């Protein structure tokens, strides 16, 4: 049996599906504060357990028989902890790349729970992933409407992956064998600047993009008058930041090792808005 928490995202969505090639739905168990809000999982044929995930108890309950938990991200404190009392014998957590040296502001509750992992007693696995590619596509509409993509990554390496390839990354490790105690540093096969994805922009979309770097304190200044909230762009801008110091870079190909193939190219990534 297999259990996932924080299952209601995007990834769990991915992973669920990527998981379902394999194993069989009735053995995968998705747990989730509310399963009438939850129809998206439901509606994948899973088995789904109700816990509220500031209830330890509730937690602990919905863990029976688990023997391995996917951890997608205190909260992983009543987690971590019901799953020692349930029994879980190996948990692999999403966590962000090289998040002990990362100079990413993300990396702080990553640490914290990659931590309570090593405390738990509990064999682990770090799925360590680096940044989706529709992160910063997510802004392309806009950079492609105004010519211009902003930022303060400066010329740091972004080696991205699509959320498709973290969750069959995640989906291998949770569902086969020789994946467990292992520290996994997941990113694209190959990066690029925010110059490179302006450029890339410009390539497919026929329009001039170009990429504008900008400070923190200016790009956080900047997504604060667009509609986002506060912390939204003070983290936006803390990445980016994190990213012209190579925090988003890693070339150990461990990602399309572990899933058998390529990882999802900028280029592909970057077709999907013009489709
Ligand atoms: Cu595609």
């Amino acid at each position: 049996m297999i259990a996932i928490t924080g299952a209601t995202g995007q990834l769990g969505h991915y992973v669920i599906e990527s998981l379902m090639k394999t194993v069989p739905a009735s053995q995968i168990v998705a747990i989730v504060r509310n399963p009438a809000k939850a129809q998206a999982l439901a509606a994948q044929g899973i088995t789904v357990r109700q816990a509220d995930y500031g209830d330890e108890a509730a937690l602990t309950s919905a863990l029976q028989g688990v023997e391995k938990l996917l951890l997608i991200s205190p909260q992983h404190r009543n987690v971590i902890n019901a799953a020692k009392a349930a029994g879980v014998k190996f948990i692999a957590y999403t966590s962000l790349l090289h998040a002990d040296t990362s100079p990413l502001g993300l990396a702080d509750e990553h640490i914290e729970t990659e931590k309570m992992l090593a405390d738990s007693g509990i064999v682990y696995t770090l799925l360590r992933n680096g940044w989706y590619s529709e992160n910063y596509l997510a802004s392309a509409p806009a950079a492609l409407e105004h010519g211009v993509f902003i930022g303060a990554a400066g010329d740091g390496k972004i080696a991205s992956a699509t959320r498709a390839d973290y969750a069959a990354a995640a989906a291998r490790v949770i569902s086969e064998a020789g994946h467990e105690g292992k520290v996994y540093e997941l990113a694209g096969d190959s990066a690029w600047t925010l110059t490179q994805l302006a450029a890339e922009l410009t390539k497919q979309s026929g329009k001039q993009v170009t990429y504008q770097n900008l400070s923190e304190a200016d790009f956080a200044a900047a997504l604060k008058s667009v509609g986002l909230p506060d912390g939204l762009a003070d983290m936006l801008a803390d990445s980016d930041v994190g990213a012209s110091k190579g925090g988003l870079f890693d070339d150990s190909k461990t990602l399309s090792k572990l899933i058998g193939h390529p990882t999802t190219t900028l280029a592909e990534s970057v077709s999907h808005l013009f489709n």
